[PDB]
DNA sequence: AGGATACTTACAGCCATC
DNA sequence: GATGGCTGTAAGTATCCT
């Protein structure tokens, strides 16, 4: 209490001296101190996006928010089905709600409603409890706007089997199976279609109006009449209005739906109950005014297309004048974080500033800063948790100060200096005086940041069996089961794992066996040494000769760079920042240019090198590429001169239009040298390609041709250098030379449009293809289709256009006029033809934004570079993405098809191992003699050892002690404590999950590694009990002791022994000190080892001793 | 052991420019 | 009025090819 709120309309009980989520959860409380529901401003999306969970921490009640359109005013990108399902779900609960809250930003409120006319266009939620017809239902669905298919994935379609028919609901993300029985229906079930399983049995079904707008024949004809009432157009058939007057659907057409009726729909102030109330933040007025400014900017500057009516934004949407004038109807919460003038409306709530929270790892007790503050104030610390692992970590590092809060879920009651905790997710916090405490965590302190063969060093080559629980010699054992010689049964220490690798070879015989230790399996080391001789000598001459290659000085003037680079409208993934900064450091480095990269022809992963175009200015030198086509060539050209426009930018190219007149211009530019760039052609290279001042070059995909052109560009480097890559290189044998010949910047952004990618394969059929079409054509999507470009491609087109009598498939014929294909590319820019396809080497180069799908037609007549090139030319941003394939029957198709099918199964994502996917395929493409002698060996013995001999060869090349140490006879420190302790099967049955955990574990060596894996496993899989925590403390003592190099431990409460490091940082002062202090718990075995004795009853006692004494030893014994 | 088949310069016709 | 020129067929070639 002691604080009030407005109770009439236009009553601004304004608020000052405020805070972040503090005042947010405050107004949550005032939601408790309020009649019904309320709403608020959002200055932007991300703010409330965080803030949802921020208050959800400290609030019993509920709140959600709409989804923003995510398009832009007079853009062309179109919104999603899912956001709009969220929006309806958010709005039509208004007339249903009594308490709880919703939210919205300053922007989507100005957008005018597609109102309850939709809702009032019922139906709505229903059940099976009726003598109910489904023909009638589907009639109400075309009233709603769903349709028929054989299989459906999104809203707007459905499919029957027999007579039972199924669909996708909107308000629920689930798919549903619908359970028809002759009006004697009994059940109704949730279903997932990548599951192909019926899942969760429901009471009811939200049969809301099932589109963005329900649009039937008359609705359509009056949209048509409506445009005709506004303005008039031509009879040209690929006008968007004319097109949809043909009963059709492009993407951004939604943008005219708000002009469906004269009666406008100002914001949703119209809808709420009288009690509901408003909120300020930042500047609604200025945000809105600049919103207007940019919308109308976009209007006039983009008000240029003839086939696209740009429209009166005041007619479309609304303005601040009438917006504040309506919301006069209700009062608000006027909030800003500051002390203010004196007015009875004002609050000036008693919040103050947190202190500075610098804690530098360099120091001794930089931690204490808080602690020294603690005694000086009554403030409890019931503060944020972000996770269960965060609870664990933060508690243990609160034992670094000898405090341990008892997590209190409630908010303000806690004691003066009450030490408790709860969940949080914010960053910035403050101080209070009305409640004399703070709201902080480490954020403000420091912020953040299977049917398997297998190969194994010590004992050979084997295969999967699982894992052998057991009672070890007085303690538990849980070991791995490996299968080799004579049913070699191997129970294996899981702690081993790091010393084992995958099958790492080809399926023929590359895990033959091992029998008796000292044998060929250890001459694995011999051949590691011979690789370390020959190919390391190759590397030696390489980085002797390829390394130096000096260059020039390249002073930055960053200001003009990022003047020119602010325009990048993919607000970057910072890994891209790693990429640019490393490569420009190589640039600014006056030495050899080299950096190897792999990504996608997928946009984003294609253009960042063009930032070096800026670097190709100040030097005032030349660059180029061989775009193997002309199509991508002018694509590049266009986006360059757009991005790179208003300053001395001058390029022409080479095309397939290369007349003698073109060629004269080529002379003109290349012998001018002023001109910036050239862009290649199939017949570019051995032409005497002319340069005066050549900075550098980039290029990709020499695949089916020889490296003829690679050595020939080796001829094209007169006192100058290169900087190239490929998106889909070969086996990295040459690129692993580049791990030694050319460093790598293979960052290529996984994130920033990680979107749905639906890629499958099915048999030859008209109707299934047609189904794919009827998925993509609904906004003018796209697939692509193939042919030999030899036989009757036109009749392919004929059949296709025939099966789709309604659409416009174009002439996708390769080897016709560059003129004609250029027109075709214009239609790709425009899509006069809503559809077109593309086939072979001289056709297929790049992925398009507006496209969404592709299909394959002869993966029975296919090939190697076919796969590995089609993999690059697929992409889409911020919508669903798709693909399918065609097959004849695998009865007909051969091994090769099945190799590619194994590939297909191995297509899931660009996750951690897309490259590993390509690699196992290239084991399926087993014919490498790249590492010629090395190939058979590393296959037989494992590319594990390839990496091993790589590192040893490299480090000992620079150290010159090359042939063999390997730590192969010994590379691991050892430990035991007599702990019945291991991974529990409580959480998971799958053992390959456990293998994964052992992967991250035995691989891990660092505090961040282990704590991060801890947080992962605990939050995903709850507070898993003690023993694996003991395994992790074992991992940490391994971290310390093997950074030190200790040899062995065996432990127990009977005592134990240690083979201490014979080679560490010793200084025996502590040894004679503990002699004088303790002979029992320190009885040194000779000068040699160290037997010890403890009555440490509980394993907690054991580890506590172990921890404190490793710390003691860190201070002393080293 | 090539070999079906995918990139390229030259030969040469028919009619376009002056 | 005469070339020539600009496309098309095809030989040499050198990439698709399992």
């Amino acid at each position: 209490y002691r604080y009030t709120l407005p109770v009439k309309a236009g009553e601004q009980r304004l608020l000052g001296e405020l805070t972040g989520a503090a005042c947010a959860t405050l107004v949550a409380e005032i939601a408790e101190r309020h009649a019904g529901p309320v709403v608020l401003i959002a200055p932007d999306m991300q703010n409330a996006l965080r803030l949802h969970d921020e208050i959800s921490q400290f609030t019993d009640q509920m709140v959600m928010n709409l989804a923003d359109w995510e398009t832009l005013p007079y853009d062309s990108f179109s919104p999603h089905q899912d956001i709009i399902s969220s929006r309806l779900s958010t709005l039509y609960q208004l007339p249903t709600m009594q308490r709880g809250v919703l939210i919205v930003p300053v922007n989507t409120l100005m957008q005018r409603v597609c109102p309850h006319s939709f809702l009032h266009g019922h139906a709505l939620v229903m059940k099976k409890g009726q003598r109910l017809s489904r023909d009638a239902l589907r009639t109400q669905l075309d009233s709603a706007g769903y349709r028929h298919v054989d299989q459906v994935m999104e809203h707007g379609e459905y499919a029957t089997r027999g007579a039972l028919l199924d669909l996708f609901p909107m308000g629920s993300e689930l798919p549903y199976r619908l359970d028809f029985f002759d009006d004697e229906i009994d059940s109704l079930r949730v279903f997932d279609v990548d599951s192909q399983r019926t899942l969760e049995e429901v009471e009811a079904i939200n049969l809301l109006p099932a589109h963005e707008f329900p649009t039937d024949k008359a609705a359509i004809e009056l949209f048509r009449s409506q445009w005709r009432d506004t303005f008039e157009v031509k009879r040209d058939p690929e006008h968007i209005y004319q097109q949809v007057s043909k009963g059709t659907l492009p993407a951004g057409i939604e943008y005219w739906q708000p002009l469906f009726f004269s009666e406008p729909l100002p914001p949703l102030f119209s809808y709420f109950p009288a009690n509901t109330l408003l909120v300020n933040t930042g500047d609604l007025e200025t945000s809105a005014e600049r919103f207007q400014a940019d919308t109308l900017a976009r209007f006039e500057n983009r008000g240029v297309d003839p086939m696209r009516p740009l429209l009166p934004p005041q007619s479309l949407w609304l303005r601040v004048d009438e917006l504040f004038s309506e919301l006069k109807n209700w009062p608000r919460v006027q909030l800003k974080t500051e002390h203010l003038p004196t007015k009875a409306a004002n609050a000036n709530l008693g919040f103050q500033k947190l202190p500075d929270l610098a804690v530098q790892a360099q120091q001794k007790a930089p931690l204490d800063a808080l602690r020294k503050f603690l005694e000086t104030f009554d403030g409890p610390v019931v503060f944020s948790v972000e996770s269960e692992g965060r609870r664990e970590a933060l508690g243990e590092l609160l034992a670094r100060i000898k405090i341990a809060p008892q997590r209190i879920m409630r908010l303000d009651e806690a004691s003066d200096r009450g030490r408790y905790l709860m969940i949080g997710a914010a960053e910035h916090g403050f101080v209070d005086t009305v409640r004399n405490l703070a709201l902080i965590c480490e954020s403000d302190l420091l912020g953040e940041r299977i049917g398997q063969p297998v190969v194994h060093l010590e004992h050979g080559v084997g295969r999967y069996a699982g894992m052998t629980t057991l009672e070890a010699g007085g303690i538990t054992g849980e070991y791995l089961m490996l299968t080799y010689a004579n049913d070699a049964k191997l129970y294996v220490p899981v702690s081993s794992l790091h010393l084992i690798s995958r099958y790492a070879g080809g399926a023929e015989e590359n895990a033959p066996l091992h029998k008796l230790g000292g044998d060929a399996w250890s001459r694995a080391r011999q051949k590691a040494a011979e690789k370390v001789r020959d190919v390391a000598a190759e590397l030696l001459d390489i980085y002797a000769q390829r390394a130096a290659k000096e260059g020039f000085a390249f002073k930055h003037d960053r200001e003009q760079y990022q003047l020119f680079c602010d325009s990048f409208p993919f607000e970057t993934t910072p890994d891209q920042a790693q990429a640019i900064n490393a490569v420009l450091s190589d640039m600014c480095q006056p030495l050899a240019m080299d950096r190897l990269v792999c990504g996608d022809v997928g946009f984003g992963k294609t253009e960042v090198a063009m930032r070096a175009a800026f670097l190709a200015v100040d030097n005032h030198k030349q660059v180029a590429v061989l775009v193997p086509t002309t199509l991508l060539a002018q694509q590049h050209y266009d986006n360059f001169r757009d991005r790179f426009a208003n300053w001395p930018v001058r390029i022409e190219m080479i095309s397939r239009f290369r007349s003698a007149k073109e060629q004269t211009q080529i002379l003109a530019e290349v012998a001018e040298g002023k001109i910036d760039i050239l862009i290649g052609t199939h017949k570019l290279l051995q032409s005497d390609v002319k340069f005066k001042d050549l900075g550098l070059l980039i290029v990709d995909e020499e695949h089916r041709f020889g490296v003829r052109h690679k050595e020939r560009i080796k001829a094209m480097r007169a006192n100058v250098d290169i900087l190239t890559l490929t998106a889909t290189p070969i086996p990295r044998t040459l690129n692993m030379a580049m791990s030694g010949m050319r460093d790598l910047s293979i960052i290529a952004t996984p994130p920033a449009r990680r979107l749905a990618v639906k890629t499958f394969v099915r048999e030859y059929d008209s109707m299934v293809v047609r189904e794919a079409i009827l998925r993509e054509i609904l906004r003018g999507g796209q697939v692509y289709y193939l042919y030999n470009d030899v036989e009757n491609i036109q009749k392919a087109a004929e059949r296709l256009a025939e099966l789709v009598p309604e659409a416009r498939i174009a002439i996708g014929h390769g080897q016709m006029r560059e003129r004609e294909l250029e027109r075709v590319m214009n239609d790709f820019h425009h899509q006069r033809f809503n559809v077109l396809v593309c086939t072979t080497i001289i056709e297929t180069g790049i992925d398009i934004p507006t496209a969404n799908t592709i299909i394959i037609e002869r993966a029975d007549h296919f090939g190697l570079a076919q796969l590995h090139q089609l993999r690059g030319r697929v992409g889409r941003s911020h919508h669903q993405a798709y693909a399918w394939l065609l097959t004849p029957h695998p009865k007909a198709m051969t091994t090769d098809a099945q190799k590619r099918l194994e590939a297909i199964a191995s297509l899931e994502d660009l996750g951690a191992g897309f490259a590993l996917a390509t690699h196992d395929l290239e084991i399926r493409g087993a014919g490498e003699l790249l590492g010629e002698e090395q190939s058979g060996s590393m296959e037989t013995i494992g590319f594990s050892l390839y990496m091993e001999l790589l590192e040893n060869a490299v480090d000992a090349l620079k150290a010159g002690r090359e042939p063999s140490l390997e730590d192969l006879t010994s590379q691991q420190t050892e430990v035991e404590l007599r702990m019945p302790s291991l991974l529990p099967d409580d959480f998971i049955p799958d053992v390959n999950t456990r293998l994964s955990f052992y992967k991250r574990i035995a691989s891990a060596k660092t505090e961040n590694e282990l704590e991060e894996i801890k947080v992962e496993l605990i939050d995903r899989f709850g507070l898993l009990p003690d023993p694996a925590r003991t395994l992790l403390d074992i991992a940490r003592l391994r971290q310390q002791a093997q950074k030190l190099g200790i040899r062995k431990l065996e432990g127990n409460e009977k005592g134990g022994v240690i083979e201490f490091a014979e080679k560490n940082h010793v200084n025996p002062a502590w040894l004679i000190g503990l002699l004088q202090k303790q002979p029992q718990h320190y009885r040194l075995d000779g000068p040699t080892r160290l037997k010890f004795i403890q009555d440490l009853s509980e394993r907690k006692t054991r580890i506590e001793w172990v921890r404190q004494f490793m710390r003691e030893l860190e201070e002393n014994a080293i």
